[PDB]
Parts: C-alpha cells; structure tokens; sequence
C-alpha cells in the first residue's frame, strides 16, 4: 500500500517513506484480556539496529524503551507519569519524529520523549509489532 508493505502477528513492514523530522507512526489495536506485554519496534532494516523499542508491560504496569545498537541493549528508560494501557482495552499509540526525540502518545495523551540515539533517521525504515494484542491498524504518513 501508500504507506508500508508487510514483509497478522508477528507483524514486520518496510516503511515507504523513511523516519525524519515530521514523520508519525500510529498503531491501533486491542489489548488482549489476559496480556503480558507487546512490542513495537522501529529499526533500520539494513544493520538491524533497533533505533527505538517500546514494550508496554502490562503485568507490571510498566512502559519500557531502549535502543539495539552496536549489536547491544543501551541503557533502559522507565519513567513514566501514568500507564496508558489497560488489558481487553482499544489504544492508539502515536509514534512521532521530532528533531531531537521521538514522541510517544497513546490514546491522545502525550506519554514519554525519547531521544535520538541512532542518528541516520532516513535509514530507519522498518517496524515490527509483537506479543499480546490484537493488531487492527497501523498507519505510516
């Protein structure tokens, strides 16, 4: 399609458009009643590198995000000022690239900021959605 092309979970896609300065990401989809924990990834497609990783822990109530470089983990970020996610509920989750950072949103709500660690945004081309939600949308402009 216009915006990305599967290469439902474990869901993988090529970004038509690479990531920059103005780019959103929006993944829509359903918690499952009895979830654990989901991942959605952005990564570029060539070194594999995971530019950003966000894995909201429903178990634990916990939002969690790190960055796959140089073939390791970085330094994990947790804070948070509420948890957004809720399990057997609808969410939209609102990836946005700014300059400095991504922004994250869920259901219109401004979540966390996270700061560029893997600089070449235009070589940020794929993501991958997994773990425990029903996957109803995702939209890439």
């Amino acid at each position: 399609s216009r915006e990305n092309v599967p290469k439902r979970l474990p869901f993988a896609a090529r970004l038509n458009t690479p990531m920059g300065p103005g780019r959103t990401v929006v993944v829509k989809g359903e918690v499952n009643a009895n979830a654990k924990s989901f991942n959605v990834d952005l990564l570029a497609g060539k070194s594999k590198d995971i530019a950003l990783h966000l894995n909201p822990r429903l178990n634990i109530k916990a939002f969690v995000r790190n960055s796959f470089l140089q073939e390791s983990w970085g330094e994990e970020e947790r804070n948070i000022t509420s948890f957004p996610f809720s399990p057997g509920m609808y969410f939209e989750m609102i990836i946005y690239c700014d300059v400095r950072e991504f922004k994250v949103a869920v259901n219109g709500v401004h979540s966390l900021e996270y700061k560029h660690r893997f600089k070449e945004l235009s070589s940020i081309d794929t993501l991958e959605i997994n773990g425990d939600i029903h996957l109803l949308e995702v939209r890439s402009w």
